[PDB]
């Protein structure tokens, strides 16, 4: 299948050369898994949905993105227009307030939340959790983004937006989840994204076109926006029987398009991801 004019993001997975428009996948499009969406939530009734995310946890008064970060994002993994599995199910989980703050302590519930809730889903695909979140070192929000992967999801998880490595930031460092740095249109870093040996993946992250609240859309920039490309990516390759979700990021890694990036600092990766669909 072939999405024309689509976000400069989406075109770039499909392509192993920047500056390209096109969107290139298999038409399966992540049908039959699940992506849930760890963040201020998604506003499901956005009709780049399709009724295909639904709200399934908040921690706060009210489970509607008054945000919009978390509907970015959402939108990335699996709107119509602007998500990389295009059939894929959305469920949110609402971690993040309405000012994209939220306390360990409740991230550390949601991911616990989302490897219980998966066996109430049917996702004979699998499971995905993007968690475009993160802050300081916190060696109890790792281990429960290690239970998470460990309990059958594949956890992709934003690198951080502090030009910094990554090495000092949670879940970001956690090893055994996939942690995602962003780069922009040209293949350069994104002059925001940590970087170090932590990160197992770029994807495209600095003026993401992507649904946001309110049914509209916009671009903004940050490895949050890279984060649910990898996420989306992942259930479309587990879709298609390519990886599973223990194995998705090492495929993820394998299948990247290699050396590609600039500014990449010595000693962190130069993946980029990249679905390799061939028509």
């Amino acid at each position: 299948a072939a999405q024309t004019n689509a976000p400069w993001g989406l075109a770039r997975i499909s392509s192993t050369s920047p500056g390209t428009s096109t969107y290139y996948y298999d038409e399966s499009a992540g049908q039959g898994s699940c992506v849930y969406v760890i963040d201020t939530g998604i506003e499901a009734s956005h009709p780049e949905f399709e009724g295909r995310a639904q709200m399934v946890k908040t921690y706060y008064y009210s489970s509607r993105d008054g945000n919009g970060h978390g509907t970015h994002c959402a939108g990335t993994v699996g709107s119509r227009t602007y998500g990389v599995a295009k059939k894929t199910q959305l469920f949110g989980v609402k971690v993040l307030d309405d000012n994209g703050s939220g306390q360990y302590s409740t991230i550390i519930a949601g991911m616990d939340f989302v490897a219980s809730d998966k066996n109430n889903r049917n996702c004979p695909k699998g499971v995905v959790a993007s968690l475009s979140l993160g802050g300081g070192y916190s060696s109890s929000v790792n281990s429960a983004a290690a239970r998470l992967q460990s309990s059958g999801v594949m956890v992709a998880v934003a690198a951080g937006n502090n030009n910094a490595d990554a090495r000092n930031y949670s879940p970001a460092s956690e090893p055994s989840v996939c942690t995602v740095g962003a780069s922009d249109r040209y293949d350069r870093r994104s002059s925001f994204s940590n970087y170090g040996s932590v990160l197992d993946i770029f994807g495209p992250g600095t003026d993401i076109l992507s649904t946001w609240i309110g049914g509209s859309t916009r671009s903004i920039s940050g490895t949050s926006m890279a984060t649910p490309h990898v996420a989306g990516l992942a259930a479309y390759l587990m879709t298609l029987g390519k990886t599973t979700a223990a194995s998705a990021c090492r495929y993820i890694a394998d299948t990247a398009n290699k050396g590609d990036l600039s500014n990449i600092p010595f000693g962190t990766v130069n993946l980029l991801a990249y679905n390799n669909y061939q028509a």
